[PDB]
């Protein structure tokens, strides 16, 4: 009996200082809606670990009752070659050319144990970026 899928869906988030839970949640909702996915289907949120706290992301994780994992800059860098939206601010600050895309892939593959795929390029506004990754199966 092959169980194909714990089908896994992860949202990677990169955000500017101060970005609210409500802002993030609205961007997240629109991003999921583009791909015909619902908040209810997310398994976890991912972002980059650093010193700065982001109360907005922790609050969003509490709203969703789902975890947020913060991943080492070094782990995210491993995903540079597979990113869809190679960036500046990001690359400058974090060494990583898209925090949202890298963190979504990196977490999906870590929780899921095989190859992950982005659903599309990240969606960004002035304050935050969201990317979605799933298990290649």
């Amino acid at each position: 009996m092959p169980l194909p899928i714990p089908s896994l869906l992860i949202a990677g988030i990169g955000s500017r200082r101060g970005c609210s839970a409500e802002h993030l949640r609205a961007l997240l909702e629109r991003t999921l809606g583009e791909h015909g996915r619902s908040l209810a289907e997310l398994d976890a949120l991912a972002s980059i670990d650093g010193k700065r706290d982001e109360p907005g992301l922790r609050q969003l994780a509490t709203l969703l009752e789902r975890p947020v994992h913060f991943l080492a800059p070094a782990v995210l860098h491993d995903y540079e070659p597979r990113l869809l939206s190679p960036s500046a601010v990001a690359l400058r600050e974090t060494g990583c050319s898209s925090v949202a895309e890298a963190a979504a892939l990196a977490l999906a593959e870590r929780l899921g144990g095989g190859r992950a795929d982005l659903l599309g390029a990240k969606r960004s506004d002035d304050r935050a970026s969201i990317a979605l990754a799933r298990l290649l199966t």
